[PDB]
């Protein structure tokens, strides 16, 4: 018997339970709870524009079942 | 009280158990079995180039801990 590894990219979803009075800020310590990543590293982005950690999902007209994209770079 | 969905790239690294003789075709049902991408659907990159079904792992001297690329292409 023998062991080889596969590589391939795809997506994965994070489901939340947030208020829209929640800061973008709050919003990246859920993330961090739920996938262990460091807020720092996690760039959150809705409507083609990343969200600033200062503002609110209200601030955004971030509504239930907001779908929103994670990507992870350095800052 | 709402719910948000967070969709970030995942890269994955699949850890199969197999044999030389294996073929590619065999591969792949062994990926569905792991990750349920059906066999069609995949393609197999090592060494730069496509692995054809017909052949097998020892026709392609993939040995002990290579690692292949897997890309999804639809129908």
């Amino acid at each position: 018997g023998m062991q080889i590894f596969v590589d391939t990219v795809q997506w994965k979803t994070i489901t939340l339970e947030v208020e829209p009075s929640d800061t973008i800020e709050n919003v990246k310590a859920k993330i961090q709870d739920k996938e262990g990543i460091p807020p720092d590293q996690q760039r959150l982005i809705f409507a083609g524009k990343q969200l600033e950690d200062g503002r609110t999902l209200s601030d955004y007209n971030i509504q239930k079942e907001s779908a929103l994209i994670l990507l992870l770079t350095l800052r």
